[PDB]
């Protein structure tokens, strides 16, 4: 019956630490006798616990031990596998190498070295599973990028499931770790194999139609070659796969992104011109980003900048040749978990029926 | 705020029942007959067994600052067009803008109205900020004076000042609300590019009121082993295609001129034509894999004058992409913009957020 208030009570203690009683009261404009009430019915329910002159204010917290969830991050090499208790508390991390791209290899890690009917001294055990891809979800959860992975996870776990793409959650991670800024316009920028963003536009991650907003990566730019105009996706000129490739035809040998930042640190000439060249391609990026978008901020997620972070100086320095914006450019938050933080964050708002969850885990 | 929600459905559905709005706001027909007889009491409504806005409570005045005129629009509380004029604007001086408006705006005037001038809309080919700073104004010449603070001071009452391309897509919103396109982008293309964006049924201005700014995006072209870039707007705005087939022809292209040589199949300006189209086509694909809206409403003079274009767009972007999006031309060339600019300062005066009210001429 008082199912939204209950939800609106238990989402201002995910979203504010230690909240009181009588805060929740003012924050929610209900009265103090309906609140302590809706949260006698939430401690009954093992959701919520209360922390351990005048009279003493009640301070409640989300109860960890009610239950878990795992996030997975499926990655060009890697089975990312993280738990987190119910507010979101980082249990423990298990990353497991992928030996090839079947989607047989990924359910059999899974089914391997996930034990689903293991509660990790949790009331319910396993309640939800996120599932991050570097691939397009739409809006009905298709992976549209026999049956779907999200679907063949759902079956091996049998809890619900949430299946989104990896700049998406990255965002949804981003805007709860700069929350306390109000940057309720920001873009999470991935550049790996492809380019992708996940936006985030008044404060909620905006995926477009098709589930396919801020898939830059596919973004046409020409190029005149023998009086022909000729149109190439930016991901196959400055990913960090285009980069690593056209340095391979350059150097004729393979280039992986170890040997990469190796030539680059002994200066070999072939691999400063061309990172000078992929700075400034960024930086453009950026600023095209900023007329397209106008973010408060952009958080780009690359391997190579993760590596060397001073390179964030280099395209801030680039950047201002062409603008004058003071768009915050940053690397991302959390190098480790922000895409699987971002994944923790998604199945807390499906399993719960709760938006504008704005808890920031940190980890 | 069960009295604006009540006010909200007579905008959005011109004559409702009292019963329909009961039905549609999940409130009893007692506390909606009381509503009602508050709102009719303050003369905003207005009995047609139905119910109207009374469109006699006062009016609204909607302003469109064009490179060369200054349109005036004058709408009843309803938002139903009065009159509308257009005067020549003799010079790019802001000074010039506000003298048009001093001379002739009668703001005493009360149109047959009980309140007459409630709100001013003013929309700009420029940047306004989210604190309503016109911070870049590229075809007027500013001298440091305030177009929100100046015309409110000239009109006294609430003025709301606006991106044209962004009170478009406000436009847009209301007339395709019935589809429920909640994600939607008015794609403005004549001396610069810029995008009016619809996301979530709300229109999106970016931190600093520049989201849309399509116009200044970057492109690189290499000339003499030296990589240039440019902003698309000076490669494939309508002035630009202008320019371009200036220097090629060795005349001064004017729109006027384009069509006539464009039907007589002139090849310089058919190929130009060709690879214009092409370039239309390939950012409309790029609008769409940045924001993914369910449609796009384009509004280019020369499209507006050539509707069949529409299609070569179509023909041409089916090249590029499988995606549905809906490609359209503007629902309204005469009014979309001064409409949409009509519907900000409705929402503005009454403090009421979604209206769709879809009024055309
Ligand atoms: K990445
Ligand atoms: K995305
Ligand atoms: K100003
Ligand atoms: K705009």
């Amino acid at each position: 019956p008082m199912n939204d208030n209950e939800k609106r009570v238990l989402r201002e203690i995910y979203n504010h630490h230690n909240i009181s009683r009588t805060q929740i009261s003012k924050n929610l404009e209900i009265n103090k006798a309906t609140i302590s009430s809706i949260l006698n019915k939430l401690k009954y329910k093992s959701l919520v616990n209360e922390v351990g002159g005048g009279r003493k204010p009640i301070l409640l917290k989300v109860n960890h031990l009610y239950g878990y969830f795992i996030s997975l991050d499926l990655t060009y090499s890697s089975v990312e596998v993280m738990y987190n208790y119910f507010d979101g508390n980082v249990i423990k991390h298990e990353s497991y190498d992928l030996p090839d791209e079947k989607v047989s290899s990924i359910l059999s890690i899974i089914k391997k070295h996930i034990d689903i009917q293991e509660k990790l001294d949790t009331y319910n055990g396993l309640l939800g599973v996120s599932v991050s891809i570097h691939g397009v979800v739409d809006n009905e959860q298709h992976v549209t990028y026999g049956i779907s992975i999200a679907k063949k996870i759902k079956e091996i776990t049998n809890v619900p499931v949430v299946v989104e793409n990896e700049a998406n959650l990255s965002a949804l991670y981003e805007r709860n770790f700069n929350h306390n800024l109000s940057y309720n316009n920001l873009i999470a920028l991935s550049i790996h194999k492809g380019i992708g963003a996940g936006l985030i536009i008044n404060n909620q991650l905006y995926r477009g139609a098709n589930g396919e907003a801020g898939e830059i990566g596919k973004t046409l730019v020409s190029k005149v070659s023998d009086n022909v105009e000729i149109f190439h996706k930016i991901e196959d000129i400055f990913s960090q796969e285009a980069l690593l490739h056209n340095l391979s035809n350059q150097l004729n040998e393979k280039m992986t992104l170890s040997k990469l930042i190796q030539f680059y640190n002994e200066k070999n000439p072939v691999v400063v011109e061309e990172m000078e060249q992929f700075i400034n391609k960024i930086a453009v990026l950026i600023h095209n980003l900023n007329t397209q978008f106008n973010p408060n901020a952009i958080y780009i997620n690359c391997p190579l900048f993760n590596e060397m972070p001073e390179i964030l100086e280099a395209i801030k320095n680039q950047f201002k040749q062409y603008s004058r914006n003071e768009i915050q450019i940053k690397l991302t938050s959390n190098v480790k978990f922000a895409t699987l933080l971002g994944g923790t964050l998604a199945i807390i708002q499906k399993v719960l029926q709760i938006n504008d969850i704005y808890l920031d885990i940190k980890a």
